[PDB]
């Protein structure tokens, strides 16, 4: 209930929205039902529209006008935004030059440059090209601040979780939005687009911008536009906001627009009609900067123009029918489009079985245009698991492709030319930003980044403390002119011990055997300063990571590499090596096929045994420095450490070995030489972060020997290619991945053929952020470089995406 018959009077845009039952008069009351009864004719005027012309110049104030082209208009705050270029002989923002902002120029009584983000939904990144003719004063922005060619959204790059991501700095998994559609089991309720359950509070979860703002004192516009709202009034609103008293202004807004994503999915990303959202768009952007002229603000305020996702084509032809896989298609509920998710119909149906339904709709035919996963095993890059409201069975969505329970969902629940959801690493889904102000560098490109990092930087913007989030604070610092946030990188928390020779031989009863009893004084002298870590400089270029959190580890030297030996998982966590461009790859000799050696240096009850995987018939081993890239014959040796060894899955081997022996080669050739750093992971709880020991569901069979959820490698070199590796005097290149560690390829459709067909295509598919991997394994790495912390943070959040160029 609401008593609609209060008034509007004085209260039109209201800052605090009012309790039930008395009406409101706030930017949301239509889309809740409870506006007084004179909110459209107090509040949203339309009189004589939104332009000055020549004839209103000096009018009498009429009160019943949109807005105003009197006298005393700028000291109301309510000018039309045209007014000084109509009446006063001023020039429209974007017909000025640009100038730089050193300094922030504001009236008196701003205590900070107040904050505007421009949200545009559906604005793909290639718009800024291929639109560029019809966006002028978007384009001004964009070469006058500072931008990126494009801005990678989050997954699924569906509206909601998207601006959501970018108010809270979180992984949809974190705030809870998982997409457009949800059902939470333990509410038993379903949120959806239309209806009023999306506007209970308990779905929304982290801490918004706005909220961090209040809490710390800095007063928010509100930051949402009931639909009927036109955005010219939407600008007068914020323009208007902006001439309160210092006390009652606040100092961040938001402004959201509906296009061009409205448009967008009627005529498809590129279709004709969609020039002319663009062009509104930019008149709008036109608007709200001569807006700001008028009041002296345009350059005092940041001004923040960014997307939420992009836009693919997309037909009714191109779905797949899931009533094509199963038989049993009316036992499951399918949340469908751009991305599947499936659980059963009833919970009452104890015939239900995810296992026959994924192996189903596995490689069942020979174009397939979606993949089924459960969604522990989906790339770990899209942090799509750690939620109840994310339902177990997932499909990866082919991009220009939908998937549907039945064909009668599609005709009867063509209509659409354009859609998105898809993997967040996909071309037409990237989407933009651009700054702009006195806190903004001036006429900057900065490499791709991720939305999850806007955040920290809108925090900074505007001197607040972030609430705990998934940026990287410091990653975005290249952005800005002032205002940077000092990060010091997190303190070790465990010292490493350093093994000298202190076993036997004999004292070992693993059960392994080594055919190593062939064999100075010239290279002893040798092998004891390699144990020493005589050559380490070579194959730790970066410093050792530091371990962040407590427990029991050795580091060990070796000729061709070093690792951290973790005395608790009875494995590296880490293992580093260089290989420049010259290095030879040769094979296993054939006597050393099943060769494992006792190391000497660290306990057998701090030891894997050999016999464990002799009794576990699923599990096999590998070895994280491989043997293929041994510098002698003698070095060799070192390889076949039960130290190096770690559990592999007779199907994972296929996927490892060819990477050791082909790919790493294939890099140093192409890079100039890879520093490598590869290890174990593992994450059976599928949060993103390492597991406790106590947390580890699967060892190998009668051990103590953990089984790795996944295997990590990073894989960095010169930026300067004309560099070696190993003699780099600048920035950085990196790329990682993180493999899932699977006893069966199903993943991938081609895996009967050569490992030459499929491995690097799985390799790409699970590409990494240096910093995924720091998450999942309490590492920090880059510690010694001669680079700038903010620089190693910018590396740390790179993510080779593999797609070709954006445009094209
Ligand atoms: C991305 O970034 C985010 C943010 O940094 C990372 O996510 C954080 O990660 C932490 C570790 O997993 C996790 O810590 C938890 O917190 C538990 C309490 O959590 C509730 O309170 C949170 C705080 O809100 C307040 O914030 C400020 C202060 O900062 C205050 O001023 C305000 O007043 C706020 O109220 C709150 O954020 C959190 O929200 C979640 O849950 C809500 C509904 O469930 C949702 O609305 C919301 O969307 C959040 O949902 C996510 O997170 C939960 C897990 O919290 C997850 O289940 C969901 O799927 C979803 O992903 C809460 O309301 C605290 O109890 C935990 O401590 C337990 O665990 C350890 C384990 O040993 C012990 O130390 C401890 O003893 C305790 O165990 C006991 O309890 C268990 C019972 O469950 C039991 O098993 C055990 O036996 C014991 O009895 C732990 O510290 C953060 O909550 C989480 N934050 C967010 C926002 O998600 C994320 O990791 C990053 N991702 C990556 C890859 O890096
Ligand atoms: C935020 C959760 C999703 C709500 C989507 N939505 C709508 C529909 C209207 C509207 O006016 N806005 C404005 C914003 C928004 C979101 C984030 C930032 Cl930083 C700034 C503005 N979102 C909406
Ligand atoms: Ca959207
Ligand atoms: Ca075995
Ligand atoms: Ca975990
Ligand atoms: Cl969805
Ligand atoms: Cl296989
Ligand atoms: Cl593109
Ligand atoms: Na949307
Ligand atoms: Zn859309």
């Amino acid at each position: 209930w609401t008593a609609t018959s209060g008034s509007c009077k004085g209260r039109c845009f209201e800052l605090q929205e009012v309790g039930p039952p008395d009406c409101r008069c706030d930017n949301l009351c239509k889309s809740y039902s409870s506006c007084c009864h004179d909110f459209d004719e107090l509040c949203l005027k339309t009189a004589r529209g939104w332009e000055c012309t020549k004839d209103r110049c000096g009018e009498v104030r009429n009160e019943e006008n949109a807005c105003h082209c009197s006298e005393d208009c700028l000291s109301r705050g309510d000018c039309c935004t045209n007014y000084q270029v109509v009446c006063k002989g001023e020039s429209h923002w974007v017909d000025d030059d640009c100038e730089e902002i050193k300094v922030p120029e504001c009236p008196a009584g701003f205590v900070r440059p107040p904050l505007i983000i421009f949200s545009v939904d559906g604005f793909r990144a290639s718009y800024m090209k291929k639109g560029s003719k019809v966006m002028p004063n978007i384009e001004k922005l964009r070469s006058c601040g500072t931008h990126a060619p494009y801005m990678r959204p989050v997954y699924p790059t569906k509206t909601f979780p998207n601006l959501y991501t970018l108010a809270t700095g979180l992984y949809p998994e974190s705030h809870g939005i998982v997409g457009n559609s949800m059902y939470d089991p333990v509410f038993d309720a379903s949120f959806h687009l239309r209806g009023r359950e999306k506007f209970n509070h308990r779905w929304w979860g982290g801490q918004p911008l706005w909220i961090t703002a209040t809490k710390q004192g800095v007063r928010a516009g509100t930051f949402f536009w009931s639909v009927s709202i036109p955005h010219e009034r939407r600008i007068l609103t914020i323009l208007q906001w902006l001439s309160l008293p210092d006390n009652e202004r606040p100092s961040v807004y938001a402004f959201y627009s509906e296009q061009p994503d409205f448009s967008g999915h009627k005529y498809g990303p590129f279709g004709p009609e969609m020039t002319n959202p663009l062009r509104e768009i930019d008149k709008t952007v036109g608007q709200l900067m001569d807006g700001l002229k008028q009041l002296r603000l345009h350059r005092c305020v940041n001004v923040i123009f960014v997307g939420d996702h992009g836009m693919e084509d997309v037909t009714c032809d191109r779905t797949e029918f899931l009533s094509n896989y199963l038989t049993n298609v009316d036992d499951i509920t399918l949340v469908p489009g751009t991305l599947g998710r499936i659980r059963a119909k009833s919970i009452n149906n104890s015939k239900y079985d995810p296992k026959t339904i994924i192996a189903a709709l596995t490689c069942k035919k020979p174009d397939q245009h979606f993949k089924p996963y459960m969604k522990q095993h989906l790339p770990k890059r899209l942090h799509y698991a750690n939620n109840r409201r994310i339902e177990d069975i997932h499909l990866l969505v082919d991009r220009r492709w939908h998937v549907a329970r039945k064909p009668l969902d599609v005709y009867k629940k063509c209509f659409f030319q354009g859609d998105h959801g898809f993997d967040n690493k996909v071309n037409s889904m990237q989407t933009v930003f651009v700054g702009y102000g006195p806190t903004f560098k001036y006429r900057t490109k900065v490499p791709p980044f991720e939305n999850i990092e806007l955040y920290n930087v809108m925090c900074d913007l505007l001197g607040l403390k972030p609430a705990p989030n998934n940026g990287t604070h410091g990653s975005l610092n290249h952005l800005l002119r002032t205002n940077t946030f000092r990060p010091t990188m997190p303190d070790e928390v465990s010292r490493p011990n350093y093994p000298g020779i202190m076993y036997l031989q004999s004292e070992f009863d693993l059960g392994c055997t080594c055919d190593d009893k062939v064999e100075n004084k010239l290279e002893e002298l040798n092998k004891r300063l390699h144990t020493k870590g005589s050559t380490k400089e070579r194959h730790l270029l970066y410093g050792r990571p530091a371990v962040l959190y407590r427990t029991s580890y050795d580091i060990l030297y070796h000729t061709d590499f070093e690792s951290g030996y973790s005395e608790i998982f009875l494995m590296p966590l880490w293992t580093s090596y260089t290989i420049s461009k010259q290095a030879e790859v040769s094979s296993i000799p054939e006597h050393l096929t099943n060769c494992v050696r006792p190391d000497v240096r660290v306990s057998p009850g701090f030891s894997q045994n050999c016999l464990a995987y002799k009794n576990d018939k699923q599990m096999s081993y590998g070895f994280l420095f491989p043997p293929y890239l041994s510098s002698s014959p003698e070095a060799k040796y070192d390889a076949f450490l039960v130290t190096n060894m770690v559990p592999m899955y007779p199907a994972f081997k296929r996927v490892w070995a060819y990477f050791q022996r082909v790919l790493v080669k294939k890099y140093a050739s192409e890079r100039n030489g890879v520093n490598v750093i590869s290890g174990p992971i593992f994450d059976y709880n599928y949060d993103g972060l390492r597991d406790t020991e106590d947390e580890i569901k699967q060892y190998v069979e009668g051990s103590s020997i953990p089984v790795p959820t996944h295997y990590y490698s990073i894989i960095t070199s010169c930026l300067d290619f004309t560099q070696p590796a190993d003699k780099c005097d600048g920035p950085l290149s990196v790329s990682s991945f993180i493999l899932p560690h699977r006893p069966d390829n199903d993943e991938s459709c081609n895996s009967s053929e050569d490992e030459s067909k499929w491995v690097e295509e799985l390799m790409k598919m699970h590409t990494a952020r240096v910093r995924d991997i720091e998450h999942l394994t309490g590492l920090d790495f880059y510690r010694k470089t001669s680079r700038s912390y903010s620089e190693i943070l910018t590396l740390k959040t790179y993510l080779h995406t593999y797609e070709s160029e954006i445009g094209g």
